[PDB]
C-alpha cells in the first residue's frame, strides 16, 4: 500500500507489474478546483486542500469535447476518442514512479494534441507505465481544457481571458514543482512532451513568461506554435466567441453579460455550435485556440520567436513522413479509407478548395505549381500523393523545421529527427504511410511489449527511441551510446542535420523538405 | 560518304540515323600491328601505314578469351559475352562522332572490363552513338588483349613483360592524340571511362607516367586498382606463368625459351589451361591481370597512390548498391538466378571459404562476426544479403572509397556517386538488386531510345546522368544546371559526400558504408 504526502494531502497509488517489475501509478490526482458555475471559462483556481487519503487508482473524466463519428467501429479512428467520462469536473493528472521509489528522477511531462478541441491523457498510447519501468523516469500527463471551455476569448476580460487550457497545463507543471520530490522527482529535471497541439502547447511554454521556471526542456512531436493552425488572431477570436453567443441565444450589449449567459449553458448546447462559429471549416480547423492574451503569450509569437524571446535550453523536434494523409480522408473528394484513393488533377483542384478556403485563386494555382511538377512517369498516384505533401508541409513539417532554425539560431542545441517507419499494426491503409500520431506509440515504448504482436525490429526501434527521449530529458543530448548507434548530430542554421528514425538504419541527412519549404515559409505567406 | 584522313591513310565511316538526327561510326579503325607469330605476348607494335581508304563500318574481331557458358540461352549473361569473331587480330577502336562533324568537341574513351581475362568493345551496351548525337562528344573505344595473351608476365623479359594490355589501351590513347583532330576533336580534352577492370584500368592511367598526357580527366565505375583483384604479385605472376608451361608442356630452362614454345602454342591451349594455373579461384579470380612490370607501372601502386604520384585532375568515382551479388549465383552454395536463395548460416560459412579460400580461419570468421550482427528480427534473407554485402563491399565499394579519399587529399576535386537504381528490364532474379555492371545502359544512354521499353523515370534518369558524365568530361563538374537538379558536392576527406543515383530523389548522403569498410581496410589487410 504506497501513500504520499503532497501539499494538499495523501494520495494512495497502485502498483503495476510492469516487464517482470513494478511501476507505482497514481491516476486523477485534482490538481485545480473543478472549473464549474461561476469558474466556468475563467483561469484555473488553485486547489483547497483535503484531509483523508485521496484514492488515485482509476483515470479520472475527460474534459468536455466532441467526439470523431467518422468511422464508428473503427480502431484507426476510435483509438483517439476519450476512454474516460466527459465532465467539467477534468483537471486532473497522473503520476507514474518507478518501484522502488527514485531518489531523484528526471520528470518527462506529457501534453496530448486533438486541435486544441480534443484529446486526454488516459489514452491507452500515453500510458507512462513503460517510460517508467524501462527508463526509471517519472512520468506526469494532465487533463486541460479543450474547444471553448478551454479557449473562448474576449480577450481582456477575465471572465474569459483565453488560453485557460494552457493556464491549466500551467498550473499542473506548478503542482510538479511542488510535489514532485515527494514522488522521488527532481523538478529540477522536468522536460516536457507533446503531439501535434500538444508540441504547439510546449513551444508557447518556451515563450510564456510564467512557464519559464516551471521546466527545464521540450520535446516536440509533429507540432510548434508558428504552425498555420496553431494561433487564433485577436479579431477571428472575438468574431468566433460572438458568433458562438449568437448561435446559443447569448448576443448582449454588454460582454460580461455574454459571458454570463454563456456559464447559465448546458456544456452540450456550446459543444454542438463550436463548428458553426467558422463560415467554413476544414479538417484541420482549430476554432477555439491559443490567442494573444498579454497574459501567457505577451505579443504575437513569431515576433518573440523572430526576436529571441524564449527560455534559453535545448530542444528536440521532429515529424512524420506522411504527416498530411490522415486529414484527407475527413473530406477531401475521391479519397477513403477503404481503397487506394487514386484521384484525379479535378479532384486535387477540389481539395485545395476544402483546405485553403480563405485563400484567393492566384494562392490555389500556386500550390497546384509547386507540387504537380512530375518526376515523371504518369503514376496514377501523382495527385494523390501531392495532396497529403502539400497538408503536411504546409501544416507540420515546414513550420517545425522553421521553428527549429529560428529557435538554434540564438545559440541552443536543437535535435532534429524525420519519423519514417510504418506500424506493422496500422489500421489505416498503406496508401496514408507514416501517419500523423503513430510515432507516439514507439515514443510510450507499447512495441516492448512482447504479447503485443509488433515485430522484433520494432521492439528495437521503440527501445532506441525510449533511450533517446530518456537521455534527452536527463542529460540534454537524445543520444543512444551503448549500441554503436548513429550519433545525432545538433540541428545547426546552415547545415540543417536531422536524424532519420526507421527499422532498418538510421542516417544522417540534410535540409528536410528544403525546395517545399521554401515555398510554404517565404512565398506562401504573402499569398 | 564521310572519309577521314588519319596520320596511317584514309578511313571510311558510315552514317547512323538516331533521335531524327545523325551519328558517322567508323568501326574498326586499326591502331597497331596485329600482335601475332612473334609479336605474340609482346609489347604493341606501332602501325605501319596504309593507302587505299580502310572501311571502318563494322565492329572488328574481339580479342581471344574464354566464354561465360554458365546460363546458356540467358540474356543476364549473354548480353557481356563477344558479339564479334574472336582472333589474335583484335587491336582496333570505334569512333563516334556528331553529325554534323563538331570542331573542337571534348572526347570520351571506353575502357571496357570482363576482370582482365575477358570482354569487347562491341557489345550492345557501349554503343557511343547516343551519347555522341544528344551530348555532342566524340565517344571512341578500343579492343585491348585480355587473359594470358594480354598480361602474361615473366617480368623484366621484353617477350612477356606483363601489362601488354594496359600498353594496347595506352597505345589507344596515342592513336587518338595524333589523330582525333581530324574527326572534329579536341585531344586536349579528354576523358577516360571505364567499369570494373576498364576502371582498374583507368586507375592505373592516372598512375602511368606514359599516360599522364593522353588524357585530361577521369572516370571510375565500379573499380580502382586498389581492389584486391586488380593487381597481381611478382611472386604470383611468375609461379602462374610458369604454371602456365608445365600446363602446356613448355616448362624450358631458358626463360626465353618458355616463351617462345609458348607463342607455338594454337591459341586455344593457352585459353584452356588458364583457369588452372592457380590452385583454388574464386569467382572473382583475375589469372592474370596488371603487374608492377617497371615500366607502365613503376611501383607497387597502393605506394604511389598513398604517396601523391599520380596525375593531378578531377575525378569522378562511383559504386552501384549491390555489387557483390552477381558473383553469388557463380559458385556460392544454395545461390540460384532461378530462386530466391535463402540460404543459411551453414552456407554463409561454406560460401566465405569459396570467396576466401587462402584466408585463415580466424579471418573468415572475423568477416562473420562484422556482418552477422542484426539488426534484428529473424528474417530470413539475413545470411543471403550479407554474403552479396561482403562480397560487394570487399571487392568495390571499399576500395572505391578508399581510393578517392587517397586521391581527394592531395588536393584535386572529386565526385563520388552511388547508383541504386534496378533496371526495369533486368533479367536477373530481384534477390540480386542492383548488380554489378547494370549502370552502364544508364552511362550510354540506352533508356534515352523510347523504343526500347524502359520507363519513363528511367529515360529521365538516363538523360540526367548522360548530361552529368558529359559536363565532368567538358568541365570537370559532373552538374546538371538547368532542370533544379541535386547540386553534386566534391569528395572531400573528413565529410565524404556522395550522390545518390536513382529514379526518385537525388540526396546528399555522408560516409557511405562507414563501419563496413572501416573494417575491410584496416582491419582485414592484417589476417
Ligand atoms: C474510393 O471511394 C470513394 C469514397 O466514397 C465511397 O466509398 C467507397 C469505398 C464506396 O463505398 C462508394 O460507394 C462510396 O461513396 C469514391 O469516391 C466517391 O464516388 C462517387 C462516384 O462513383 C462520387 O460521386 C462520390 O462523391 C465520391 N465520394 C467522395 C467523398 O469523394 C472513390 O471513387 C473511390 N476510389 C476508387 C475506387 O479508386
Ligand atoms: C535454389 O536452388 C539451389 C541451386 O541448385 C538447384 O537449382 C534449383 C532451381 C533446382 O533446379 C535444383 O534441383 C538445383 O540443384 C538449391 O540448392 C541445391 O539443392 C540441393 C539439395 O536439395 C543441394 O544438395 C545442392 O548442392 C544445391 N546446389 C547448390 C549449387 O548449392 C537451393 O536449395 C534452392 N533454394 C530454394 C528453393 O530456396
Ligand atoms: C465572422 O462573422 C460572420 C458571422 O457569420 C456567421 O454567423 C455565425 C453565427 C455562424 O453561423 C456562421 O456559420 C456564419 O457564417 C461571418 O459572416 C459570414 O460570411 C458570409 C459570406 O462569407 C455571409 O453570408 C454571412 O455574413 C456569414 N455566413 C453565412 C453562411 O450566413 C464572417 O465571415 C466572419 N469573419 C471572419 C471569418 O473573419
Ligand atoms: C603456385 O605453384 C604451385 C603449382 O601447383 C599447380 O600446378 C599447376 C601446373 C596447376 O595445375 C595447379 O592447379 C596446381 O595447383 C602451387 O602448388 C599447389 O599447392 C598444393 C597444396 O596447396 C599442392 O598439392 C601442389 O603443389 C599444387 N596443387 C595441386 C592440386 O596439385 C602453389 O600453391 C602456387 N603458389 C602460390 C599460390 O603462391
Ligand atoms: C480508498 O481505497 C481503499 C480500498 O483499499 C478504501 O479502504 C478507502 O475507503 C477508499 N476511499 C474511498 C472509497 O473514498
Ligand atoms: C536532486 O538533484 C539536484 C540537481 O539537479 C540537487 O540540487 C537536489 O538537491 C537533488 N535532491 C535529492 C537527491 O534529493
Ligand atoms: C456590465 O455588467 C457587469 C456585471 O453585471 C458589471 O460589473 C459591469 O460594470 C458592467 N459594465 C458595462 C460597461 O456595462
Ligand atoms: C542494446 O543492445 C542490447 C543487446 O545486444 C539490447 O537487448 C538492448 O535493447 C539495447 N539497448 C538499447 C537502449 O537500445
Ligand atoms: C569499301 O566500301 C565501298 C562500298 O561502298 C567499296 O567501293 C570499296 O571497294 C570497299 N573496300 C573494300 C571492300 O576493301
Ligand atoms: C580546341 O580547344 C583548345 C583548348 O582546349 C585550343 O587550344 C585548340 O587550338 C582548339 N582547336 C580548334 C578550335 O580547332
Ligand atoms: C637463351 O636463349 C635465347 C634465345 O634463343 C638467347 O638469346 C639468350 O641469350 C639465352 N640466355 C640464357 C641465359 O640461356
Ligand atoms: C530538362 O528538362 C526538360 C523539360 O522539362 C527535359 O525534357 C530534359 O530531358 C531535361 N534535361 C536534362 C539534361 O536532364
Ligand atoms: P493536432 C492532431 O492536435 O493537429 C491540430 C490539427 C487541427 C491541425
Ligand atoms: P570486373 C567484372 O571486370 O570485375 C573483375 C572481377 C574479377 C572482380
Ligand atoms: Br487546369
Ligand atoms: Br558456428
Ligand atoms: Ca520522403
Ligand atoms: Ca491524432
Ligand atoms: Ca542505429
Ligand atoms: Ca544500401
Ligand atoms: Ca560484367
Ligand atoms: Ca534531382
Ligand atoms: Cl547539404
Ligand atoms: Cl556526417
Ligand atoms: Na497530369
Ligand atoms: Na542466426
Ligand atoms: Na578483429
Amino acid at each position: 500500500d504506497i501513500i504520499i504526502a503532497t501539499k494538499n494531502g495523501k494520495v494512495r497509488g497502485m502498483q503495476l507489474t510492469v516487464f517482470g517489475g513494478t511501476v507505482t501509478a497514481f491516476l486523477g490526482i485534482p490538481y485545480a478546483q473543478p472549473p464549474l458555475g461561476r469558474l466556468r471559462f475563467k483561469k484555473p483556481q488553485s486547489l483547497t486542500k483535503w484531509s483523508d487519503i485521496w484514492n488515485a487508482t482509476k483515470y479520472a473524466n475527460s474534459c468536455c469535447q466532441n467526439i470523431d463519428q467518422s468511422f464508428p467501429g473503427f480502431h484507426g479512428s476510435e483509438m483517439w476518442n476519450p476512454n474516460t467520462d466527459l465532465s467539467e469536473d477534468c483537471l486532473y493528472l497522473n503520476v507514474w514512479i518507478p518501484a522502488p521509489k527514485p531518489k531523484n528522477a528526471t520528470v518527462l511531462i506529457w501534453i496530448y494534441g486533438g486541435g486544441f478541441q480534443t484529446g486526454t491523457s488516459s489514452l491507452h498510447v500515453y500510458d507512462g507505465k513503460f517510460l517508467a519501468r524501462v527508463e526509471r523516469v517519472i512520468v506526469v500527463s494532465m487533463n486541460y481544457r479543450v474547444g471553448a471551455l478551454g479557449f473562448l476569448a474576449l480577450p481582456g476580460n477575465p471572465e474569459a481571458p483565453g488560453n485557460m487550457g494552457l493556464f491549466d497545463q500551467q498550473l499542473a507543471l506548478q503542482w510538479v514543482q511542488k510535489n514532485i520530490a515527494a514522488f522521488g522527482g527532481n523538478p529540477k529535471s522536468v522536460t516536457l512532451f507533446g503531439e501535434s497541439a500538444g508540441a504547439a502547447s510546449v513551444s508557447l511554454h518556451l515563450l510564456s513568461p510564467g512557464s519559464h521556471s516551471l521546466f527545464t526542456r521540450a520535446i516536440l512531436q509533429s507540432g510548434s506554435f508558428n504552425a498555420p493552425w496553431a494561433v487564433t488572431s485577436l479579431y477571428e477570436a472575438r468574431n468566433r466567441t460572438l458568433n458562438l453567443a449568437k448561435l446559443t441565444g447569448c448576443s448582449r450589449e454588454n460582454e460580461t453579460e455574454i459571458i454570463k449567459c454563456l456559464r447559465n449553458k448546458d456544456p452540450q448546447e456550446i459543444l454542438l455550435n463550436e463548428a458553426f462559429v467558422v463560415p467554413y471549416g476544414t479538417p484541420l480547423s482549430v476554432n477555439f485556440g491559443p490567442t494573444v492574451d498579454g497574459d501567457f503569450l505577451t505579443d504575437m509569437p513569431d515576433i518573440l520567436l523572430e526576436l529571441g524571446q524564449f527560455k534559453k535550453t535545448q530542444i528536440l523536434v521532429g515529424v512524420n513522413k506522411d504527416e498530411g494523409t490522415a486529414f484527407l480522408v475527413y473530406g477531401a473528394p475521391g479519397f477513403s479509407k477503404d481503397n487506394n484513393s487514386i484521384i484525379t488533377r479535378k479532384e486535387f483542384q477540389e481539395g485545395l478548395k476544402i483546405f485553403f478556403p480563405g485563400v484567393s485563386e492566384f494562392g490555389k494555382e500556386s500550390i497546384l505549381f509547386h507540387y504537380t511538377d512530375w518526376v515523371d512517369d504518369q503514376r496514377p498516384e501523382n495527385y494523390r500523393e501531392a495532396l497529403g505533401d502539400v497538408v503536411g508541409d504546409y501544416n507540420f513539417i515546414c513550420p517545425a523545421l522553421e521553428f527549429t532554425k529560428k529557435f538554434s539560431e540564438w545559440g541552443n542545441n536543437a535535435f532534429f529527427y524525420y519519423f519514417e517507419h510504418r506500424s506493422s499494426k496500422l489500421p489505416w491503409p498503406e496508401w496514408m504511410g507514416v501517419m500523423h500520431g503513430y510515432e507516439i506509440e514507439f515514443v510510450f515504448g507499447l512495441p516492448l511489449e512482447r504479447r503485443d504482436q509488433y515485430t522484433k525490429a520494432e521492439e528495437i526501434l521503440s527501445r532506441s527511441i525510449v533511450k533517446r527521449w530518456a537521455n534527452f530529458a536527463k542529460y540534454g543530448n537524445p543520444q543512444e551510446t551503448q549500441n554503436q548507434s548513429t550519433s545525432w548530430p545538433v540541428f545547426k542554421s546552415t547545415e540543417q542535420k536531422y536524424l532519420t528514425l526507421n527499422t532498418e538504419s538510421t542516417r544522417i541527412m540534410t535540409k528536410l523538405r528544403a525546395q517545399q519549404c521554401r515555398f510554404w515559409t517565404s512565398f506562401f505567406p504573402k499569398v
